């Protein structure tokens, strides 16, 4: 799924 890591980049 998507992931905004430590409230940083986005890997959606």
């Amino acid at each position: 799924y998507c992931k905004e890591f430590x409230a940083t980049f986005k890997s959606c």
